[PDB]
């Protein structure tokens, strides 16, 4: 509810900073820069996603929307394991002496590939579960979930690009101010969603 | 997304700084002088690049677009071993004592050029990681991945040269502290995109 | 790109200054003011230069250009060694006593000249890497690789100069402090390279 | 009864140590060091076998597993 889609926020926008002068063009550039930033900050549930990638010639492609990675997993025909990450040196002395393990097991990154050491033929499947960038906010998508979830982010990210433009510069420190309030309370509400998970998935390989 | 091409930036520089005596040649001053000052900072995976070089004259010349060095890998034929660096007198050493290993497996940094230990005859491939500058943004080119990555930075740059040019220093400190923020979001946001690589690429080769 | 030689970057002074009154005779002299202090901090690749020079007398004459030495080498003829750095004393010493090593093994700095222990003939070639001045930017040398690398420098440089002329403060402390962020910005890049070769170079004979 | 196959000696290693990053090569590593280990200590029943040999040349060929007479 409150604000349900962009011409509302830009309504909403116009009416609390009483700058009528300003074309929807700015208003677009606006919210991309908020979103933009956005993109940088949050790892939420909703920005989660998992699917399952071809591997062709012994490597697997980054996603384009790709933003941060959290887990890859084999397919229980290709032996069905969590992979682990090893630098390019441990991939070489596998490769040299010939290593051959049950299946496919480590990965490392190469350029903008994961290569997986055991290689296998073109066409091995993979479960990939990783975080993407939040859907952009414009005339062709009018409603996204995070405007549904909190506009207040958006209202005040508006609002601060505004006080920006209008060359404005304690009224500007106050809304980002503001803006980053809300962005870490809703990173801490996430992050506090399940107590156990906290704990876990920090400790991976220490020796 | 936002800003999409060279001119649009332009535009949208001259309508944030309201100024008017702005020409063409001083906007692409401003650009060129944010992507110089671009080409020093971001190690990011868009900015990798790897290659295979030949080895002239027992040695591999530096490509003129490096900036950084991640990894240098002999070719299986040659011995497909991940190169080693050493100190000149420790070369001079392996030189003047015969050391003959099987294959090429240490490196040294002399002038412009990467010398090989276990010097090899013209034609040896080598695969070299590396990092490259940031491509140019001007007329014939006017769209890179950076402008379209993450364009407050582009944005926020030309602000704090127009105002650098104008003879207000005020307003440069705040966009360049802006722009500098912007940076460093983003370096950060690279840096954890695996979780299971930081540790590793920190501690080698104590004794 | 961006400024491409002399005449561009005296253009580029008088439109950001805005002082049309200044003759060539100035800018050249703040030109060279600024290349005289970037002479004393920089020490980068494109700086360095590693050649064969004679010994004569006994002794290498050190080249005029040199600012900071990195390396001796001998050639296979006479040893091929890297010399090493010994005391007066440590020479009176070997003379005296007449230690007679295999090849040329030692070198120490007497006036404007380097002299080797093991006394050879006239004729001996060595390999020296040192580094050197940086080119002399003037209308019968408009371009250096400095200008092209990073044109920052220069520019702030020379309107730092300018501010000092003209007998301001504030604009004076302000250039000065970007034109000596740029260098070490600079300089901070030459040295992350190659992180494997940043821990070598440090600990060196402790006994 | 307890632990009765290999998969369950593993998940319970897996459960004991607390070390989600052990694969199984390792874990078959450590099992054969075990295994080899317990080869020079144990002289029970079960390690017992009595068979019947037949003398070429003079001699009697040892058996292949033999570790003890």
């Amino acid at each position: 509810a409150t604000i349900n889609n962009v011409t509302d926020l830009a309504i909403a926008a116009i009416q609390w900073s009483d700058r009528q002068d300003l074309t929807q063009e700015l208003l677009m550039l606006f919210i991309g820069n908020t979103t933009d930033r956005l993109n940088r900050l949050l790892r939420v549930r909703e920005n989660e996603h998992f699917e399952t990638l071809m591997a062709f010639g012994g490597g697997i492609e980054i996603p384009e929307h790709f933003v941060a990675l959290r887990s890859i997993t084999g397919d229980s025909l290709i032996g069905g394991r969590t992979l682990q990450y090893i630098t390019q040196d441990i991939f070489t002395h596998y490769v040299n002496y010939n290593y051959q393990p049950q299946g496919v097991t480590y990965y490392t990154r190469l350029g903008n590939f994961w290569r997986v050491f055991p290689v296998v033929p073109d066409g091995a499947p993979f479960i990939v579960n990783y975080w993407t960038v939040l859907p952009e906010l414009s005339l062709a998508n009018p409603t996204t979930w995070a405007l549904t979830k909190y506009p207040q982010i958006y209202l005040y990210g508006v609002l601060e690009q505004i006080y920006l433009y209008t060359m404005d510069e304690a009224r500007s420190q106050f809304w980002g101010q503001k803006l980053e309030r809300a962005v870490m309370e809703l990173q801490n509400e996430e992050n506090a969603a399940d107590f156990a998970s906290t704990r876990l998935a920090i400790k991976d390989i220490e020796r």
